[PDB]
């Protein structure tokens, strides 16, 4: 009878506030009855972000929210007497904050340096390079896809390596007969690694980091 | 008797599908009685996207949603006898789709030319340039801020203009002196304009146009 629904709310809502977000329905209900709300977000830190209209059962939010700060609130609603005795025992009101894409992919282990053998077979792992993302990992908003943007130098061949778009594993793609040194200038290679958002998708957010790769004897 | 409260779903959800997005509660009705959903999205183009469990009244979606394709669904839900005849007349089930920042700002008014008289004062509106954004202007996903990225040439000053972050207005910032022809080459400055999402915060997506500004006699 007290009855009402799990509210979803996008983070980073623009002003003004407060804004309606849901509505607790009762029915079987006296006159001079009052919806009262409580729990985390009302009267437990963070106090004061959610409000119910005591007549209409309109649940409203009073300010913008941050999913990577707080991802869920569990509130409790109830109706009351003219006095304050509960004429409709308390039920749970769940609020899920919806991920918005407001974090940029960023590498956090740098500087990045891996070594590899001069004359290695294809698919030999140089190193691993995973990026971090403060957004929801179960949404496109985290979900990373990796690419190599630049190789220096561009000899013997322009792209000697290739990264796992999924795992971020750098591996060798070039034979022993060129992937060597003998008459080499700098022992090493310089790779510009990009991690992008929304799993590839033309329109992601990016983070970079240049890996330094040393050819070994 | 059927209570069907508005359902929110974020676009670009990730599989596996189907995924539960809501629930229609009724009250006051026999057994064997079955829920039945209908409308565009169900049994009318674009068909096949939402289902309802005929016993529990759980509402589910079968695949990722695109807000820019469809932003709202107008559905109808009813309870029927094993027969087929309504026993709990129809109600509306409104489904809304939460915007996710997946469209990049772009300048669709190529090309951009303005004019400004040689020896103008600080403040002269030369022109305005505004970018379009396929996302929801009520959110931050649209909500663009403006910036001048580069300017060629650089004489007299490397930055002769300023652009208003919100309004997109290009104003002159160079004297009745350091803003004059004759001492020059061709009538023109070329600027790179950037529009940024999320109200100009670093997590914004960006589009760019070139605005040619001619200096007049
Ligand atoms: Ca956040
Ligand atoms: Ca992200
Ligand atoms: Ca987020
Ligand atoms: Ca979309
Ligand atoms: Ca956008
Ligand atoms: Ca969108």
């Amino acid at each position: 009878s007290i009855l009402a629904t799990p509210i979803l709310i996008p983070e980073n809502q623009r002003p003004p506030f407060p804004r309606s977000v849901g509505k607790v329905i009762r029915s079987e209900g006296t006159e001079g009855a009052k919806f009262r709300l409580s729990g985390k977000g009302v009267d437990q830190d963070p106090k004061g972000i959610f409000r119910i209209n005591e007549i209409s059962g309109d649940v409203s939010v009073t300010r913008p929210l941050d999913r990577e700060a707080i991802a869920n609130y569990q509130l409790e609603v109830e109706v009351t007497d003219l006095s304050g005795k509960i004429i409709d025992g308390p039920v749970r009101l769940d609020i899920s904050v919806i991920d918005q894409n407001d974090n940029r992919p960023m590498f956090k282990e740098g500087p990045y340096v891996g070594h590899v053998m001069e004359g290695s077979p294809t698919g030999t792992t140089v190193m691993r390079m995973t990026a971090f993302d403060a957004d929801d990992p179960s949404t496109d908003n985290a979900l990373l896809r990796y690419n190599i943007l630049k190789q220096t130098p561009t000899k013997p061949s322009p792209n000697m390596f290739y990264i796992d778009p999924e795992k971020g594993d750098i591996v060798t793609v070039v034979s022993p007969v060129l992937l060597d040194r003998e008459t080499m200038e700098t022992p090493k290679y310089e790779l510009v690694i990009e991690a992008k958002d929304m799993g590839g998708h033309d329109v992601g957010l990016t983070g970079t980091a240049t890996a330094t790769i040393l050819i070994d004897d």
